[PDB]
């Protein structure tokens, strides 16, 4: 009861909008998958873990450091987690530890490839 599946497709869609982590578990794992057929370099999707409320700061900054970064600002302490940005047929699991989420935040997944986040969004609560 400590982990998620997640797909996104070649129509800029994550598979959900919303998933939870319950507060007993220590770690939490996200299973992202690409089932769809465009590579990494049109169709590049990750999943990025952070406050709603700074989830705008690390799409802008992200989006401007590099494709070969994988649309992430290095040393962002803004980013709890992430998975690789990933293309057609790939897959990656990130574990993280579940104290680094507060009882009293709010916080959304979304990747940040150039104009999937507004598409690719979703929220994580902590329950
Ligand atoms: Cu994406």
């Amino acid at each position: 009861e400590c982990s998620v599946d997640i797909q996104g497709n070649d129509q800029m869609q994550f598979n959900t909008n919303a998933h939870t982590v319950d507060k007993s578990c220590k770690q939490f794992t996200v299973n992202l998958s690409h089932p769809g057929n465009l590579p990494k370099n049109v169709m590049g999707h990750n999943y990025v873990l952070s406050t709603a409320a700074d989830m705008q700061g690390v799409v802008t900054d992200g989006m401007a450091s590099g494709l070969d970064k994988d649309f992430l600002k290095p040393d962002d302490s803004r980013v709890i987690a992430h998975t690789k940005l990933i293309g057609s047929g790939e897959k990656d699991s990130v574990t993280f530890d579940v104290s680094k989420l507060k009882e009293g935040e709010q916080f959304m997944f979304f990747c940040t490839f150039p104009g999937h986040s507004a598409l690719m969004k979703g929220t994580l609560t902590l329950k």
